[PDB]
């Protein structure tokens, strides 16, 4: 067991090291909690610790990693923002007792060799224009789920579908975790917040609102039905400025293959100048 | 509740999640669970592997039985003979799932193997080491065993099973348990059923050809290699797929050190397999 300190923060970043300590703690009673980051902590990630800290007993984990393998092209990579001190900082203020920082070479010493096929869904909306994306978040998600060993693992409601592929991998796997998925945490206009939202100059903040409009329009007006929520969402899309919508579709909450029937979910991704934004809400037809 | 077991009894689970919880009950109390996969229709062949299971202190066997679609091109079953064994071997867990209990969701999330998966075996097969792959990541995470087992026979097989362990940051023991042969050195192999008098006779080259090499090989790999090739060329009716030497992880055969020497033929319509270890010089 490496040295640990509780009621402060402890950073490992050998997979050994917190996968060591996690049983360690899950052997003496405490239930460990997972947070999967790749940093550049905001607001939304502090409200997925606090789900994770509220749960009795819990001793929590935050990973910290920019995992190469879901980035489709090195510039991608490249241009992910870090923000290292910030986010132990927060996490520090935030009670957070370890954060799990790996290093490339530690994570994938054998670059890609075994990794996760991820089922039909990664190649859809998110996964259309980038085929590989998925099997790259699956891959590490499945990698993090192993070393820690939690008892629940947290993701946010905003990235929708990776949130929706997360909960077929541990099905599909039989992995012996909880997926908790967390209400997205936005702005006071809506706007929901996102490590890419630094990317939007003052103009682009301001249309970006649009989005979230957008959606909560479609979700009153859904009353009416499937095309009023949708023609309501384009409406309010199409007044803004500068938006380019990439997609708009309403889905059954799995996104698989059932149709639309009742309870659903209205997801958009759109392109402000460079930056790509996504969101997404849930959806009562009728 | 924890469903029930029965110490010294062969206990027979059909539900995931009723192995999981017998098992992670058991870790509990004191015992190493120790997983042996399966596909039925058991002989020594497996037994070794039971065997070799039920040695580590403290142990409880899991022998599971499932003839596992997804690794089959897109079967010989005894279940209640394959249970005897079992218990005539004091063997105390025996999970039996469905097909549509392993996969109710049918193929959606699977295992991609990395590259070594294509060869070799994987020529005639390419789509068969990703099933492999893919029903024992899902045993590992229902049974949670402390070690898992396998044959050598199958030693492509079991380097991947060790490569999926690895990358996967799986927290289980692998081990390779020696091949059983018969009296001549013939590998141990529900398939070797099917074999004809003289292609029984015939396939005794394989084994013998790789334990030829397996002693030719104090003169080096090339010496190693003609000697098996020999042996195989001595045969009637045995047509050979490959015959390889490589280094115990399967990349390319070092210039001198431990290596792997693998076979593979065709004898009728029954394909054979069989490998040693080598160690060049
Ligand atoms: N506004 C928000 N509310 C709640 N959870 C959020 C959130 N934004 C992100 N998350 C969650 O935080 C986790 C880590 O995602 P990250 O990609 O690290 C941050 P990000 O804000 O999504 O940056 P990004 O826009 O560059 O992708 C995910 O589970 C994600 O869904
Ligand atoms: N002769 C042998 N010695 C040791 N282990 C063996 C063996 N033959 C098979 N096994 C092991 O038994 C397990 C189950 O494999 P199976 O394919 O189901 C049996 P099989 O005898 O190889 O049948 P087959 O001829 O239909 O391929 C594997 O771990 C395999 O390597
Ligand atoms: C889940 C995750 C941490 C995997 O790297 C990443 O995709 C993210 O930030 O959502
Ligand atoms: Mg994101
Ligand atoms: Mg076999």
């Amino acid at each position: 067991i490496p040295a640990f300190h509780p009621g402060e923060l402890n950073v490992y970043s050998a997979p050994g090291d917190v996968a060591d300590v996690s049983r360690a703690l899950r052997l003496t009673g405490r239930r460990v909690m997972l947070v999967p980051t790749m940093g550049a902590l905001h607001e939304g990630h502090l409200a997925l610790v606090r789900a994770a800290k509220r749960v009795p007993g819990s001793v929590v984990v935050v990973s910290i990693f920019v995992n190469p393998m879901q980035f489709g092209a090195g510039g991608d990579l490249d241009a992910y923002p870090r923000t290292p001190d910030d986010d132990l900082a927060q996490l520090r203020a935030e009670g957070v007792e370890i954060a799990f920082t790996p290093t490339t070479a530690a994570m994938y010493p054998d670059g890609l060799r075994t990794t996760v096929q991820p089922g039909p869904l990664a190649a859809e909306l998110e996964g259309g224009p980038r085929p590989t994306h998925f099997a790259g978040v699956l891959t590490v998600v499945l990698k993090l789920l192993q070393i820690v060993r939690p008892d629940r693992v947290f993701f946010g409601e905003k990235d929708y579908q990776q949130l929706v592929l997360i909960r077929q991998l541990v099905a599909d796997f039989n992995l012996d975790v909880a997926v908790v998925g967390v209400p997205t945490v936005r702005e006071a206009d809506g706007l929901a917040m996102s490590s890419r939202n630094r990317y939007l100059d003052p103009a682009q903040r301001a249309a970006a609102v649009a989005l979230s409009a957008a959606l909560t329009a479609a979700a009153h007006a859904a009353t009416a039905g499937a095309q009023a929520a949708l023609d309501a969402a384009r409406a309010v899309l199409d007044a803004a400025p500068g938006v380019a919508v990439d997609y708009l579709e309403l889905r059954d909450i799995g996104l698989g293959p059932m149709p639309l029937n009742g309870s659903g979910r209205l997801l958009v991704a759109a392109r402000l100048g460079t930056t790509r934004l996504l969101d997404n809400i849930a959806i009562e037809i009728g």
